[PDB]
């Protein structure tokens, strides 16, 4: 599964257009900067830095409320921040890893 972190509205033609928290099934990403990914009916393209991807068991999530930690013992989300898997959960943003409280996330 890939998932858009980013609202993306198409400029060309081609283009597929993303809102934060789509669910995107890849179709070709023989181009390493620019996929192309189904979501319901629609198919085009995207920026591939705009997407994470989400193994199997994990959720999706979007920041209600931001939370900033010392990585030394912790991640950041700002708010509305897309992510992905007592109190904290070990979440990903794609560039860094780590825990954030779980009331600081709504599911979608």
């Amino acid at each position: 599964s890939y998932v858009a972190l980013y609202k993306f509205l198409p400029q060309e033609n081609n283009d597929l257009a993303l809102q934060p928290g789509d669910r995107i099934m890849l179709v070709d990403d023989s181009n390493e900067d620019w996929w192309k990914g189904k979501i319901g009916d629609r198919v085009g393209f995207f920026p591939a830095n705009f997407v994470i991807r989400v193994r199997p068991g994990e959720n999706v999530w979007r920041c209600c409320q931001p939370f900033s930690g010392n990585k030394e013992q912790y991640m950041s989300l700002k708010e509305n921040q897309i992510c992905v898997g007592d109190g904290f959960i070990r979440v990903s943003s794609g560039k860094k890893r780590g825990l954030v409280p779980v009331d600081a996330l709504t599911e979608i």
